């Protein structure tokens, strides 16, 4: 018995990954496998252009948005994003809600003004600022935020309106697990490797009229737009896999019926927390949780490593918190399945009832 | 019947997705894909750490160099390869021996001063110019070469000695095709996809002490001193690509390695241009002889109404990817490392049927 609760890369949909599997050697007839395919045929074009169909359907994505697949994780993104809109005289308004807000900013920092808007920091990061507090500026190039905080286990239960710059997401560790309003959003992006596919594609989703001389040719939106994310080889595989995530979430339902596994599967686990009198104790403040991550530590320290030596010699994987956190982190992306979560609950339940 | 003449994403050897699809969904009995591993669990560290290995023994990579695993494609070294090094007072000098060559200079040209030591383009790109040709700078940054022209079909036979500045080239389409020395080159770079196996990682071979250092300005994700100091995973890397990657360079120490790859490509490509060298003009090659490609043979017909007949023939008999490049028409038969000896056969059958039914 193994229990995937990895936190990046993770867990995939067993069908999307027998379906590779099966078909590795000979993609659509070609006798070719899908990585032996040039990006310029008409066979991977179809499955670059399915894997956009898809997502376009499952987060209703209106059509002034177009949908890129680049390389470079979401990481990349930090910067490329500033590059291109954070321009001479304007700030790159940023919220705070964990790390990775902070390594957002970082980067812009280096490209021009900054700002935040608001911070949980100086309470660890426990909860989603009001957007009441939100400091904004006439000059803000946009307004960055990242839905849901990995390594804190925090998440945005809905997003602010905001009007006088865009918008922009990180979405990394929560796209497509529940239904989007994508027209809140100026730009929202996401490695694929938690819910959407294994790593080594990022999908942005960006208003057109939205998005730049002296940058370079890769490291501009444009360049991508124009070229249907074709300008230079794609992850063609990862894209691949990505198009067989999706139609795995399309098959099950989409993003309303996906949101209701992933409310269930917190549920078995954020109930664990709360029934345990005090034993297991979460991070998150309950109006912020994430539904994604799960974040919570033991009474002390001695207990978390006894705990977590106990799961890892239990087939379960993954559940070490963040190094910069310590505790427990339950990863429960999208593939991660209710079982998987079912096990984990016995198995704290058992480790209370032994202590 | 299926012939890949594919020239990027390419053929990968049979043995190496085989492995991948037996393993796909239980890696090293850890009952998850590679592609579902933590980038930090020992399973995958494993496979990082024996793919820069493998590609060590293979080259001959000596310990000064580190080996990264990048994402973006070789396009992202083009504009990454001058942010580093091209600082203010030096230049970019590049050898322009085909339109690969031309694109990386047009990225080192938006961040610094460039130069061009020496060019075939004015001869449309048929050879290597004589090293004794290239113009030199005191405040050059670096000389940047295309080792394998990739559209035109032509190749550099040997590099040359360069000690005023770091040598760099672009190694996409020849990178391990045959014996290498790394000493000559600060920096090599190749997206994986044409002679490694996987797109989505690019390979960059790299003298730590000339790219170790933090560059003032330079964005955390776009400094080489960020991925040497963190082994390439500073965020997360490419796991399935370099796993691939790993099982192609196996699948290259195991056939011999690139001594063996060398002679094995050698045999094939003189199939293909004695086809054409025995044609009577029928096809007729890009490359002056000099200069002809091992990886990338590129050749037309006497008129643009036979090129289209025998690439629509080609296509009806199960062969891929013949097409020339875009920008050159033509014919292109991409023939890296692990094309089988097999289809380069199939090719002059079809070439010799051709030709003798027109
Ligand atoms: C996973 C994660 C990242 C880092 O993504 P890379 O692809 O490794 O660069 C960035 N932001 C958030 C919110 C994450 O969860
Ligand atoms: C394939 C190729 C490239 C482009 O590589 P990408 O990974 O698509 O950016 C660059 N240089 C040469 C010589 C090539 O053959
Ligand atoms: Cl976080
Ligand atoms: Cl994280
Ligand atoms: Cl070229
Ligand atoms: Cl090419
Ligand atoms: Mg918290
Ligand atoms: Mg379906
Ligand atoms: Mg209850
Ligand atoms: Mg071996
Ligand atoms: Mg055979």
């Amino acid at each position: 018995q193994v229990f995937n609760f990895n936190a990046g890369p993770s867990a995939l949909p067993k069908p999307a990954l027998e379906r590779a599997q099966k078909e590795l050697l000979n993609f659509n007839d070609t006798q070719m496998s899908v990585m032996e395919l040039s990006h310029r045929s008409q066979s991977y074009e179809e499955v670059h252009e399915q894997a956009q169909n898809l997502l376009r359907e499952l987060l209703q994505i209106p059509n002034d948005y177009q949908i890129l697949f680049l390389q470079g994780g979401a990481s990349l993104q930090f910067t490329m994003l500033p590059m291109n809109l954070l321009t001479k005289g304007t700030i790159g308004n940023y919220v705070l809600t964990g790390s990775w807000s902070e390594k957002a900013l970082k980067e812009a920092k280096l490209l021009g003004e900054t700002h935040i808007a608001a911070s949980t920091k100086a309470n660890s990061y426990q909860s989603i600022p009001d957007f009441s507090e939100f400091q904004l500026n006439e000059n803000d190039a946009y307004l960055h935020i990242t839905s849901n905080n990995t390594i804190y286990g925090t998440q945005y239960q809905n997003f602010p309106e905001i009007n006088h710059a865009p918008l922009i997401a990180d979405m990394s560790s929560d796209i497509l697990s529940r239904p989007l309003k994508v027209n809140q959003f100026g730009m929202i992006y996401a490695g694929a490797q938690k819910n959407l596919g294994p790593s080594g594609v990022t999908v942005v989703i960006v208003k057109k009229d939205l998005l730049v001389e002296q940058v370079p040719t890769m490291l501009q939106y444009a360049t991508h737009i124009k070229s249907d994310s074709l300008y230079n080889t794609p992850p063609t595989f990862s894209i691949y896999m990505l198009r067989n995530v999706l139609d795995w979430i399309k098959d099950l339902g989409g993003a309303e019926a996906i949101a209701k596994q992933n409310e269930e599967k917190a549920k078995i686990i954020y109930d664990t927390i709360d029934e345990s009198n005090g034993f297991y104790v979460g991070h998150a403040e309950k109006g912020s949780r994430s539904l994604m991550n799960v974040t919570f530590n033991l009474r002390n320290e001695e207990l978390n490593q006894q705990f977590l030596a106990k799961a890892k010699e239990q087939g379960f994987v993954g559940l070490n918190g963040h190094r910069s956190v310590g505790g427990c982190r339950a990863s429960i992306y999208n593939a991660v399945p209710i079982d998987a979560c079912i096990a984990l609950r016995e198995l704290m339940i058992q480790f209370k009832e032994n202590a």
